[PDB]
């Protein structure tokens, strides 16, 4: 049985965070492990309480699981602050946790910042070099690079520029839109590839970022090639959006059984 | 889609706690929600760090999920201390969280105490009356009652005595052993029923307590009758033990996909 680890926050409503990560691992048959960075009281209407865990507790959880159990792939999610980010990178390096899918979690899809600038600098300097893959959204890539991303040419050049920060691969989610489709740009040293996806119109959009990166890491734990992993993960996210339960009053969760 | 809530601790290794609870919910098709009581660094060799969350954060998570999402069933697990126990019962009562499967989590299967005596008194006085079902193991029932449980007659009388504490039903796990089988005693006001299960001999026994109660709550969320729910949950735990992965160096996790 293959194993995947998530290093992310806790969503009490179960649509995002470690909850969405573990539910995705079970959907793909991967054994799921989790190192909690923070705890939130949260529902479909949004967060109500956020409690960041001590950086040493986040390190201890990674040290306890890695010393005892195989880690065939892993992903990181919300990391809270610069201190937790530095502790996560120090564990990932010491224990050799590869493949690692680092989801930036610095700017929300709504445009709300999720990470302090000191935490963003630690995320670029410490965690990015360890990442086999990063998955910024378009606004997050503009913050990391300091440059606008407005055309398909600018998106391709942006995804290549992010490789300079360290990651072996960059998936620029939503870097170009064309009508009712959305285009992701996968950049490696080999070149650039495009991934189409239909633009669903729904309230049930909670946890889309967590779920995608977790599905990529789960497929990587199964040994699938990176291009096939990101392609199969996007199809699952499209089905999870199309068949999502109408739970909650706000941004509803995805259907992880899809 | 039916929904179930767990109110329990976090096991970084993924074999027990909220991780085992959510993995069980996905196995039965139930949408999973979680209110964290505490965070642990843990693997198959045991716990290394335990961080109890503020009682108000545990209350806030329950308040946020219950105000927004349906709860067709729920279970409680590790509760840390008396203050967290009182906060959990106050939320469960205010929000009407029924059916509720309260797993005592006061004495480990190894005999190690898991809860302070002040927390045990709060668990009996505050949380037990709200429970539709409690699932003590034999040592836990001896601590709750103050009486030895050594014969099948003593086990049946013990399971009936626990109904005096408030729960609508009592499942006395392992209250009598006979050869290579283990007998659970389900007591309600209707009477007593017996549930056989083979005694597996394996290292992969981690999370057996969490997994069973979570499967009962998941089946209750699906609308199954209590007797059929506890019976089908035991068959799943037997298959999960028989087909468990040989992960880790110590008490290994169950196979939740079984």
């Amino acid at each position: 049985m293959r194993v995947a680890l998530t290093i992310a926050g806790s969503d009490s409503g179960g649509g995002a965070g470690v909850q969405a990560d573990l539910k995705t691992f079970s959907r793909f048959g991967v054994y799921g492990m989790s190192a909690l960075t923070l705890v939130t009281a949260q529902n479909t209407l949004g967060v109500q309480r956020v409690h960041l865990l001590p950086p040493e507790l986040v390190y201890a959880q990674i040290q306890a699981v890695a010393e005892d159990l195989p880690i065939h792939a892993a992903k990181t999610g919300a990391l809270g602050n610069a201190a937790i980010v530095e502790a996560v990178a120090e564990a990932v390096r010491r224990f050799g946790i590869r493949p690692l899918v680092v989801d930036p979690v610095m700017v929300a899809k709504s445009g709300d910042p999720l990470l302090a600038p000191e935490a963003v600098a630690a995320l670029k300097e410490r965690l990015f070099p360890l990442a086999t893959l990063i998955t910024p959204n378009r606004l997050e890539a503009e913050a990391l690079l300091g440059r606008p991303i407005r055309t398909l040419e600018e998106a391709e050049e942006a995804a290549k520029a992010l490789l300079a920060l360290g990651p072996k691969a960059v998936l620029l989610k939503g870097g170009h839109l064309e009508g009712e489709e959305a285009v992701d740009l996968l950049a490696t040293g080999e070149g650039i590839r495009r991934f189409s996806a239909p633009r669903v119109q729904t309230r049930n959009t909670h946890g889309t970022g967590c779920t995608l990166s977790a599905a990529i890491a789960a497929l990587l734990a199964l040994g699938r090639p990176l291009e096939e992993a990101v392609a199969e993960a996007k199809a699952y996210l499209t089905r999870a959006l199309e068949t999502a339960p109408s739970l909650g009053h706000g941004h509803g969760p995805l259907n992880h059984f899809a």
